[PDB]
């Protein structure tokens, strides 16, 4: 059996670093980028 599932992926816009999910990319912005 497989050890694991891949598809259509998420890159951070700052560090290049890629994703399974949009919201785990989104949660990793965080430390690059801020609000108020
Ligand atoms: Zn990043």
């Amino acid at each position: 059996g497989s050890s694991g599932s891949s598809g259509k992926i998420f890159t951070c816009e700052y560090c290049n670093k890629v994703f399974k999910f949009k919201h785990s990319l989104q949660a990793h912005l965080r430390i690059h980028t801020n609000e108020k």
